[PDB]
């Protein structure tokens, strides 16, 4: 029993994390194969920050301005280009600890575990979620530009993240592999900030559940609602509309417990209402919503 | 910025991680140089759980009865021995991915990070804190005993932690890896429980610093007390009392962020005697104590 916000083993991942120099910016790169994947503005100079031109700052370089080192070896590079908002820069040596992998591009209200990393050196893992505005709550600081975000299934790492910016408000932004931004954001020096934010309703109800399977009961009632009247709940509490299929999703879950999924809307519904006064749910006073059915399934 | 539960990555303790088994008994084992660890109690059987004799259990199994399996890998076990509650199997190999180590007995209040392992695989890693009742909040199935946790200082990982067994509450109890258990629990069966617990008030303190640190400020205030002022109603709140010596290892959080400790001691005084009244702190509505001051000047 107990429940943890729990994260790959991010072995897989440790080994493919390089460190990229271009003049006197440095930050974390993905060595897979013979290509290191990192942020695009790692070519930027402080001065064009305003409206960088990315395709003019890329032909002004040769494969000799960029400086890789995975640990103590360097990797020559034979080759440079871009992909959207990442840069691929092709090295003469494959890297011999490259898992099985895939680049998939993850939903707002998934989770995925986070490797920070800071000078081509992994400093601690921990799991996240992308939120419905496309931002990350990460934990992050100077040099982890180039982190990545993954998951991983039997053997094969599915990243789907890369770490490029911090927003006003201390949340983070990046984009998949293929170097396509989540969410309305960009790579160059704007006023940009988050987007409104709202709760991930099918997390929480997956994380209702997960406390039932871990003896948290006091929020249960006899009650039930429908579902098109928890959702009129769900919009004057800034929660996203549930939908059938979400209800399917929580199916195994619902069987798992006995728990009819309208009849644990009717709980949440009271919780929004009511609020805790004074209890806690798997150690949190606050609803939690970094949970998917799935994270709940494999930890529980 | 940003503040999360962030644990070690694990890649070097996944290197380590081999399935045991003995009889119909199935856990994991720590593989360090050319000897696997284990929880003695993988060579029980139903029969005798109430007062096991592990001795007469031993001497009764030779090499043969024990299987170590690291991967696909099978390993020839060459000598057994028990150390205290740990099960000591030398094997003809060295494993060759064993990193620089140390075995290293932690503190009450102290962190580290584990890994949850399941027939030999790593599954997850999350953070834990041992509570001052010697257990730990674990999240942890059948098949995970021989699971350990851990901290890496530069390249080095110091082992402190084999899980054992989970208590009547759903907390989880172990041995360090001299196999001495913590707390007053034993690897048999009996009505043991966990005793009283109590909050780490250092750890709550350093938190709020986290916090400073990372913009939430709300909960400040004007006034100062005195430590024995603050004591008492620390007493009041079951948290732990605060030292001169957690005085001296705020300083470097409170020189940051210019809040003397006893400040902030006042403000956790007020936070205890009035809650929240609605507001979070780094994301969380009840004060968390399962950050070290170490956990927050490596993160922030
Ligand atoms: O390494 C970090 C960094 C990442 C993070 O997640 N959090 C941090 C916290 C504290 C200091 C630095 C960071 N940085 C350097 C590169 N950078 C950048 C450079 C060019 C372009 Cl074009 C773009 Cl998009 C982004 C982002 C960031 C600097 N920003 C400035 C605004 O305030 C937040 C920090
Ligand atoms: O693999 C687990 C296991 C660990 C855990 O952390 N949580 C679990 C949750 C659910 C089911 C199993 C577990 N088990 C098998 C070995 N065991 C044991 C065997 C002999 C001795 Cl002598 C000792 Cl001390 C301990 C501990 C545990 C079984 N217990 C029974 C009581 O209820 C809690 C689980």
């Amino acid at each position: 029993s107990g429940f943890r916000k729990m994260a790959f083993p991010s072995g897989k991942v440790e080994g493919c994390m390089v460190q990229v120099t271009c003049g006197t910016t440095t930050l974390n790169g993905l060595w897979l194969d013979d290509v290191v994947y990192c942020p695009r503005h790692v070519i930027c100079t402080s001065e064009d920050m305003l409206n960088p031109n990315y395709e003019d700052l890329l032909i002004r370089k040769s494969n000799h301005n960029f400086l890789v080192q995975a640990g103590n070896v360097q990797l020559r590079v034979i080759g440079h280009s871009m992909q959207n908002c990442v840069l691929k820069l092709k090295v003469d040596t494959a890297n011999p600890k490259t898992p099985k992998y895939k680049f998939v591009r993850i939903q707002p209200g998934q989770t995925f575990s986070v490797l920070a990393c800071y000078n081509g050196s992994p400093s601690g893992v921990y799991q996240c979620a992308m939120r419905p505005n496309f931002t990350i709550k990460g934990s992050f600081l100077n040099g982890s530009c180039g982190s990545v975000g993954f998951n991983i299934d039997y053997d094969c790492v599915s990243f789907c993240y890369m770490h490029h910016m911090e927003l006003p408000t201390g949340v983070h932004a990046g984009t998949d592999l293929e170097g396509n931004f989540y969410g309305p954001f960009v790579d160059r020096q704007t006023a940009q900030a988050a987007g409104t934010d709202t709760t991930i309703t099918v997390n929480v109800l997956a994380w209702l559940y997960a406390a039932v399977i871990n003896g948290d009961r006091w929020f249960l009632n006899r009650f039930t609602t429908t579902l098109n009247d928890f959702n009129l709940v769900a919009m004057k509490y800034n929660y996203e509309p549930l939908t059938q299929d979400h209800v399917d999703i929580l199916g195994p879950l619902s069987a798992q417990t006995g728990i009819a999924v309208l009849d644990m809307c009717a709980s949440l519904k009271e919780l929004l209402q009511n609020g805790m006064n004074g209890r806690t749910i798997l150690g949190s006073a606050l609803l939690e919503d970094e949970f998917t059915p799935f994270d709940v399934v494999r930890q529980c």
